């Protein structure tokens, strides 16, 4: 047997999505999936993890990142998602980066680091209807996110033509992804990204890809419209249905091999007859679609086997 080893943090390995998808990957004859236990990943050196001959394995809050990284250097298995670019993935400012070096659209964007003992003697200048970043001018509305991409406080700043304040966003809390806020200054303390509003038709667009070739995307309503998450009767979030064209298709292609995660989920804003990156989360499961979980699985494991099939000398046809 060839063995898929699931190497994350329970809340992931654990969810709903998850279990779905490994279910049909160990559908596959000569694939035997094991799902390394959290006690093990958290509390166990290493050598003492179990053995698997391909890896997927992916960071979230409060995983051990470095572990995984010595894992995969101990035991040499092909990896799905690559661990090392999984340290990038946490900074957006090393994401930018990326997406720039890829060509990938973007919104115009810059960056402010903070010095956290003199939090003043950084570039910025504040207006009432802008703010200058290294000598970089936008003009409200703009968008202020920490450079922490763990960090979801993200706002959006109004202009006084539409009553100043500010939206404040946040993982959702029930029934709440973000809430109005009269502050107009930004924020003192911290390490921003400043990037232009795109205007979208008040959606979002997130994408899943499996390998370059296969995306996923559906919307929903953009968590700054004013706050409200719309739910259904199962208490999921309202996805709405989309299909990417060419351009966007290119998109995923560029997105899914240039951070190296084969299972990779990252949001796109249709504004102005373009579509712009504005954020890369890397591994990323779509919920509630029966369809997905089959072709997810079945391209993985379609994955595994093209790749590990003839050295364990198992006949594979495309
Ligand atoms: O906090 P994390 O980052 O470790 O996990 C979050 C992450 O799930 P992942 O592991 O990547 O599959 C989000 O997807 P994502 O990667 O596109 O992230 P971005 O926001 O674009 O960065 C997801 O938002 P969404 O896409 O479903 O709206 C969010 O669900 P949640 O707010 O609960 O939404 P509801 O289930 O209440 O509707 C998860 O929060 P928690 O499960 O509470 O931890
Ligand atoms: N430049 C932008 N223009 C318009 N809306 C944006 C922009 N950047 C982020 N948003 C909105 O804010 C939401 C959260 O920002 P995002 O970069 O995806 O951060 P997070 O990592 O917290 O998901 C996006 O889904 C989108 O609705
Ligand atoms: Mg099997
Ligand atoms: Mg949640
Ligand atoms: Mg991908
Ligand atoms: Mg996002
Ligand atoms: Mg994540």
């Amino acid at each position: 047997q060839i063995v898929v080893g699931i190497c994350s943090m329970a809340k992931k390995s654990k969810s709903k999505p998850m279990k779905e998808i490994l279910e049909r990957i160990s559908l596959f004859k000569y694939i035997t999936v094991v799902v390394f236990e959290e006690e093990v990943i958290l509390n166990e050196p290493v050598e003492n993890w179990p053995l698997c001959d391909c890896l997927i394995s992916f960071h979230s809050k409060g995983f051990p990142l470095d572990k995984a990284v010595a894992y995969a250097k101990l035991r040499n298995p092909f990896v799905i998602n690559d661990l090392n670019m999984q340290y990038l993935i946490q900074d957006r400012r090393e994401v930018y980066s990326i997406l720039q070096a890829e060509g990938i659209l973007l919104p115009r964007y810059a960056i402010l680091n903070r010095d956290p003992n003199n939090p003043k003697e950084c570039n910025l200048i504040e207006g009432e209807d802008h703010v200058e970043v290294n000598g970089e001018v936008f003009q409200k509305p703009f968008v202020e996110k920490p450079v922490s991409a763990e960090d979801h406080n993200v706002y959006i700043y109004y202009p006084t033509s539409a009553g100043g304040g500010s939206q404040r966003l946040f993982r959702k809390i029930g029934s709440r992804s973000s809430v109005y806020s009269p502050e107009s200054n930004v924020r003192k303390t911290g390490s921003y990204i400043y990037e232009e509003f795109m205007p979208t038709d008040g959606t979002d667009v997130k994408v899943y890809t499996v390998g370059p070739d296969y995306a996923h995307a559906e919307a929903r309503k953009s968590p700054a419209l004013d706050g409200k998450v719309e739910r259904d009767s199962e208490g999921k979030e309202v996805r709405y249905p989309v299909i990417l064209n060419a351009r966007e298709k290119l998109i995923a292609w560029k997105v899914c091999l240039a951070f190296k995660q084969t299972v990779c989920g990252f949001d796109l804003l249709r504004a102005n007859g373009q579509s712009y990156v504005c954020d890369v989360n890397g591994f990323s499961f779509v919920k509630n679609s029966m369809k997905y979980y089959d072709d997810c699985a079945k391209i993985l494991g379609n994955i595994v086997m093209r790749e590990l099939a003839p050295q364990f000398h198992i006949p594979w046809s495309i």
